[PDB]
């Protein structure tokens, strides 16, 4: 089972339904369940990396691409006013789920701090 | 246009430097919102993350490998997260593509 058994490695291998915005053969961008802005959305590597703090050197680019597609698919939903990206790691980031993905947040005013 | 950011890559004035390669530099925020607080930059002039280009993409993770690399060094082991904003709504403060890193607190969810 290429991506893992977390939950988002379910969603990749389409065992669990997911909204998804953008697929290609490196990431997948799928709507968020629970969310926090107008938009809210998820991008995540379809190679399994547990957090950002065990990433490999060699995943520079992939992660990267992350931010790329990111970018494409808050300008394709519209995201004219602008938005926000957040990694969360560990405990202290508030990760609840031990697979890595970037959220994309729009379509409100975010507010400083970030959390 | 230049920034702020600009200025500091150019060392024309202080910060605190916390790493530096050819192609970045990270340095302690000046209006911490965390007790660590850190921005990893590039050092080209991307004004914002919408407007980056796809060569960049290995940049941009150049930026967060950096990132990671840098809690780990300033002992944020319990944790972390990193921000990139966008425009008005992301709170975009200056116009120079910057990542967040905070720690050293628990972080709180709306990410705001
Ligand atoms: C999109 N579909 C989907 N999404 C899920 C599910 N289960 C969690 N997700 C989504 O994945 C994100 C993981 O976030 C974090 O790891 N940190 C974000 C902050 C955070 C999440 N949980 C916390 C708990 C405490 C503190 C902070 C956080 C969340 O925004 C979830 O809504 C799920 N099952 C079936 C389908 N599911």
């Amino acid at each position: 089972r290429p991506g893992g058994d977390t939950i988002f490695g379910k969603i990749i291998r389409k065992e669990i339904p997911a909204k998804i915005i953008f697929e290609d053969d490196r990431c997948l961008a799928f709507h968020d369940i629970s969310p926090q802005a107008p938009t809210h959305f998820l991008v995540i590597p379809k190679k399994h990396i547990s957090q950002i703090s065990v990433a490999e050197d060699d995943d520079e680019s992939l992660l990267g691409h992350l931010m790329i597609v990111g970018k494409k698919c808050a300008a394709d939903l519209g995201l004219n006013k602008g938005y926000r990206m957040v990694v969360n790691e560990g405990s202290d980031g508030g990760q609840s789920v031990y697979h890595v993905h970037l959220h994309v947040l729009g379509g409100r005013q975010m507010h400083w701090p970030p959390g």
